[PDB]
């Protein structure tokens, strides 16, 4: 079984303890980071990790948090949440590299299967 970490990035607190609480409950292996800007710092220590980003605020949606990662050089398999209903995120968020985007709100067996998907990138 691959030993793989899940890296959530949420900007609002509460949301962020419920989506990685959910994936503790489910098994995952869970890293939250408290911002994007945290995130980024850690991203090149991060071995066999997946990203989830729920990002609100327009200052580093996920978005942008993928151009940064990019201009790091690194590439971590990312799913972005995306608000509900907004087309542009979804489509922004999957022209910048991300796996798949899941649109609020979500099944728990939904964002689950996502990340399963993502992992696969990972050699």
């Amino acid at each position: 079984m691959q030993d793989y970490t899940v890296h959530i990035v949420d900007d609002e607190e509460p949301v962020r303890k419920s989506l990685a609480f959910m994936l503790t409950m489910n098994g995952f292996a869970v890293k939250m980071h408290q911002s994007a800007e945290a995130f980024l710092a850690f991203a090149p220590d991060v071995r066999n990790g997946v990203l989830v980003t729920d990002l609100r605020m327009p200052d580093m949606s996920g978005v942008e948090l993928l151009r940064n990662l990019g201009d790091l050089k690194i590439n971590i398999p990312s799913i972005v949440i995306t608000g509900h209903g907004d087309v542009p995120m979804a489509v922004e968020a999957m022209k910048a590299g991300a796996v798949d985007f899941i649109e609020k709100p979500f099944e728990d067996t939904v964002i689950i299967e996502a990340i399963e998907r993502a992992s696969e990138h990972l050699v």
